[PDB]
């Protein structure tokens, strides 16, 4: 991996380590050029298996953009968007699996989105819920209010 | 009319394209004084006053983009939102009022999404109207049980 | 013209005639399927000659993205923006011509942008005027002292 | 590294790509035990605190779009702003944080750019820091004539 | 059905999701063995045989680009023409073939457009049959003067 | 599943029984509107795991891009790259796996292409194996020569 | 201009003089690196001035793209269409004027147009003439009858 | 110059903007006479001959195309390939023919391309050269042998 210091085309691993859990690997490499030691952590790719199978890259950005649709007209401003995606991230990293589905990552948003605006909770479960008619929105609002 | 580079009160219709789904038709025009084309656009003028006061013309898109982002995973057809569409201009040219704020292009729309679709109805009038809290809901919930 | 009111393929102009000054046309028709006459109004189609020589058609959104471009991070809502776009596009279009420099577009935001943003119009000033080197930007916060 | 799936201590590099600019090295690595791939990414960290308190990888073309807005109408060309994204990459990942504010990424570009053009360092420093009024321009003057 | 990795003989319908449009429903599997989702479609399959002797399933669109480019500079609107093509499929799956020639999809779609649009007709027939000289576009013109 | 012969929103499966070897499974269904059955074929979606470890839906069109970007300049017609684009899928879903790695495809596409131009092998090789210097090229050449 | 012998930021005109015709004025330029004169001709932009009013620049693209929808399957070769669209680039710019509109581009790629596929021109005219019905095409037929 | 459209013998440089990269300054003139503004660009022709014949500008993207194409999969950055195409723009401006083959710039790109890399090369010649057979990838790898 090219120096942060010395942009080598090619260096070399002096120590390669399991961090605990293995969710990631520490290596610590020296350069050959200004031979400045730089260390690195090597983390699984979080993939989110798409409802069609697709297994996509995870991108908060999705995430922010779907709860942005959700928050529209809202007290809700771009920092606590923000804040929201980062809370997501963070809990479906710290599921620990590679592949998470829609569904899980969908979970994860609801129960926080309930903290930034219960009503664009409302907004974003009717659509990533697909619910069918006022009944589900009904049992959605039943739920909000049972805690 | 008066060429607008030179003002010779006679300008010649060199030619004229109508616009199939708009009521608009494109004139190119000569001067006989300068001898310059110049184009025209004959539309009857529908221009909504936004929320902030200023006028935009009545655009089919923008109310097709609202109904298509109320609608998100409920299974209306691009062809049946065009035709939600058509039918509030319809309606919105015929009050013939040709100055009409974009609240009444809003219950314009609202009464036919009721129709094409509940769930849209509650999302569309949820991010239309303020909808605070879940009470703003329920009452719309209430009102469209009463109907 | 399709009537607005019974959406006939054709229609026949039973009254024509020139508005003050020539800048429009005053055509009123009568539809062959429900009867009911329409007035509309035919004009220049406002023509923005870009620096390139390309004549595109004026767009007030093309005015806001640019404001918005100078105004960010501002005090300076949405809502102003669109004013701001509305005030240039009635000063263009009250100029009469039907083509206008970007050159006479971008005079026309800047006088009004003063009162917006005094710091959005340098910014806006800077890009639009190609403002060399910190010398112009000196002689442009002189004229925003004067007067 | 733990296979994300099932946890098994030891997982075999299947194949190992590399990123030619990244400092990222991306790895497809067998599990003896399931027999599933699953790709990890190597790269040294730099994690940008944003203004909201959230955390991003830092992105160079996050960098290169700020660059550029500053400099439209200024001489620089794309590869005269890609160089300074380079520059400013090294020069924090240099400093060796690998967390660090985006006040500091903010900086850290305004040195480079002062060298790069100086109407885009008042326009990247009048959209960076508030600037409310004339009087940060002319202090903001002020400090780059003293240099 | 048998999971794809493991040849499991039972796999539950995590989910199932339809296409509005197509007559294709998407299903997420779970295989009890190896625990791992599989996406499957379920589609009567139109599968055309191209002029090259390869299949392809029917596809809408290549229909609508098909008339559409025929249409060029003819009134048919995106929804008359997207009515062509509902009616070509409608048809061609009726035939119960299952397995037909794009010589049987363009003989489907040209009785259609010869109502939607002669002028589209011949520029269909034109450009699907060879029309060599002008003496094809004469035949054709005969054949469309008999009907 | 929406009749063919009849449109209807919503059917039932009257017969749903699993085809040999289990990669398929054999769904009739009575329509409610026209009582007219339609048989459904149920499979697998073939996924391709792309380098990154995103499993995309398997799509011949990008087969036959990458066999045409090869095929430059070649007697090689787009009958013949439709051909080797069949073959190639036929091949991977043959193999019966639902995912199937990016290199596996190479190896499917390659095998085939040398009957179609063994100089577009060399081509496709090239960019597919990463052939690092002409040392690459002269064994692939090799290999071509041996049978 | 930036010499192409030296890349010198600026440079200064040591002659200039008008062409015959005035179509283009000759500017000789002495670079101040390399000192090595280097001759340029500044000519008119050929604009069209599109249906819509829209000065584009003129671009043999467009041209080649649109024989190249009229001459589908037949023996036309790419050499074929971009010698037609250098023929017409020649007229047009023979012509001498500046802006030249749609309709001028149009008759210029017909003429020739017969001489490269008689047929092509059939579905060139077609759709560039709005041919209303089978008449215009007869009509059309005739002409190229008659010489 | 004469005014493309009264020809009048003077006209003024109402405004002149130079392109950075290209060799082209673009001005907008006024004509006294009829007082209509023009567009004019000054540019060094560099006029490539088309294997068919035709002539075109010389285009950088044409070049930085056809390298990326052949070095899709192997290392050289958008920067270098950028470099290549302007050290080939460079040197066949320098030959100062005005006037040259594409067979010309086909040899100028390929003697940098060789110091880019290799496998670039083979594919680059492959493509631009015929390469029937095997026999002439062994020919051209002789030759850079060689060298
Ligand atoms: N690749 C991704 N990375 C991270 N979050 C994602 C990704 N794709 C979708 N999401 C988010 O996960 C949530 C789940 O959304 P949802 O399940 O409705 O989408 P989906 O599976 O893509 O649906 P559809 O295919 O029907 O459009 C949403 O908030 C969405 O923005
Ligand atoms: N130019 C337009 N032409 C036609 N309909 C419009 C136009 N602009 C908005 N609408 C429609 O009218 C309604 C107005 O909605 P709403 O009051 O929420 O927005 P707004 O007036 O644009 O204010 P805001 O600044 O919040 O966007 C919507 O249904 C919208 O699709
Ligand atoms: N077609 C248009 N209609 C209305 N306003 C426009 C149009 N094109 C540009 N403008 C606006 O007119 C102003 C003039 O901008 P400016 O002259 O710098 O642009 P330009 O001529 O397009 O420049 P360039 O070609 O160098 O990018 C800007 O505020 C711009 O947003
Ligand atoms: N993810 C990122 N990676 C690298 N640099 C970044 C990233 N995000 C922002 N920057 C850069 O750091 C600086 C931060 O600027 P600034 O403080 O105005 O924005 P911010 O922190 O993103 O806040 P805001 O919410 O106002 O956008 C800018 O120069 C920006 O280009
Ligand atoms: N995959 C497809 N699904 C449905 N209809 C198709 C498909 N491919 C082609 N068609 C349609 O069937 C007709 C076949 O036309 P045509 O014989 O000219 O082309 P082709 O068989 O694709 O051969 P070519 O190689 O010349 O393109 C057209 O009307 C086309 O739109
Ligand atoms: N989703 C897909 N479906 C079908 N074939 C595919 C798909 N993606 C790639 N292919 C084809 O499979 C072959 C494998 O190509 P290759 O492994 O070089 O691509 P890749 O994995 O996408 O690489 P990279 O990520 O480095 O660009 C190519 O012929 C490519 O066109
Ligand atoms: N900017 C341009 N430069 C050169 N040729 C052009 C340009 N625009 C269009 N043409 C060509 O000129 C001819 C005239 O086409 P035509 O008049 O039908 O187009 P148009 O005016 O763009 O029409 P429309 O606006 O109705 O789509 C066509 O062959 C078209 O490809
Ligand atoms: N307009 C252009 N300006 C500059 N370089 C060009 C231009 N057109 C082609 N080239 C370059 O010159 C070389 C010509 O290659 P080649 O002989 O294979 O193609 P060609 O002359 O365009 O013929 P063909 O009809 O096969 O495309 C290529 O390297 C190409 O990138
Ligand atoms: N119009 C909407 N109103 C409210 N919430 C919405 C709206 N559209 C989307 N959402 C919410 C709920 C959805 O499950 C979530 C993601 O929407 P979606 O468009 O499927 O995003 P995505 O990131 O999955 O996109 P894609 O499937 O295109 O990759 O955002
Ligand atoms: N995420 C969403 N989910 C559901 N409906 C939505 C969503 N966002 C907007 N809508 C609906 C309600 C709004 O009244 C309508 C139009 O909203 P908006 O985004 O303001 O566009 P607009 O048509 O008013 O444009 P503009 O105001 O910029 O001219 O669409
Ligand atoms: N980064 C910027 N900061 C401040 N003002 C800006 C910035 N970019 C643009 N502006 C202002 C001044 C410019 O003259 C005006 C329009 O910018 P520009 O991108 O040329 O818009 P435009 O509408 O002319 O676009 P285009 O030329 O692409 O059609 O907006
Ligand atoms: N119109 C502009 N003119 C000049 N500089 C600008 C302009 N807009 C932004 N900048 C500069 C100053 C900002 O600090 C920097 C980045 O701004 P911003 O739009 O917030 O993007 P960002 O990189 O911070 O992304 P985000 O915060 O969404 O992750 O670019
Ligand atoms: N320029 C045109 N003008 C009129 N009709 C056209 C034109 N080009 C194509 N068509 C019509 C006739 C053809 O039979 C039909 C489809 O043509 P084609 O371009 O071969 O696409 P396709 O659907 O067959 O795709 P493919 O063969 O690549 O899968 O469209
Ligand atoms: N320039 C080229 N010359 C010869 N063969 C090429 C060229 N580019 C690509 N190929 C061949 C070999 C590659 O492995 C194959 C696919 O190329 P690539 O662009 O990676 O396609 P892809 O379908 O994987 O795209 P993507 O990764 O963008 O989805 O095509
Ligand atoms: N389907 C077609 N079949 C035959 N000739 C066609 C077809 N489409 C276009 N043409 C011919 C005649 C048209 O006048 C000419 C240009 O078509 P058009 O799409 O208007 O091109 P253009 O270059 O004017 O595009 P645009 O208006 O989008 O800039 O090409
Ligand atoms: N798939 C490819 N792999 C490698 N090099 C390629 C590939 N395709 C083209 N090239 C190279 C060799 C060609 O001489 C050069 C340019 O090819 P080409 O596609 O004909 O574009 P061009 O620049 O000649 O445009 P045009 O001829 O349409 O004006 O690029
Ligand atoms: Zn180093
Ligand atoms: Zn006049
Ligand atoms: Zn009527
Ligand atoms: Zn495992
Ligand atoms: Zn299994
Ligand atoms: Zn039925
Ligand atoms: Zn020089
Ligand atoms: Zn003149």
């Amino acid at each position: 991996m090219h120096c942060p210091f010395c942009r080598h085309p090619d260096s070399r691993v002096v120590d390669s380590r399991t961090t605990d859990d293995g969710t990631s690997i520490r290596r610590r490499r020296q350069c050959p050029d200004c031979s400045r030691r730089f260390t690195t952590v090597e983390t699984c790719s979080l993939m989110v298996v798409k409802r069609s199978g697709v297994t996509e890259p995870f991108s908060r950005t999705k995430v922010i953009n779907g709860v942005r649709k959700a928050c529209q007209g809202r007290p809700v401003t771009e920092d606590a968007l923000a804040q929201l995606g980062q809370r997501v991230e963070e809990a479906v990293r710290a599921t620990g699996s590679a592949e998470l589905t829609t569904h899980d990552v969908g979970l994860a948003i609801l129960g926080p989105l309930q903290e930034l605006d219960l009503v664009a909770y409302l907004r974003f479960a009717s659509v990533y819920r697909a619910f069918d008619s006022l009944e589900d929105f009904e049992a959605a609002i039943a739920e909000l209010r049972e805690t």
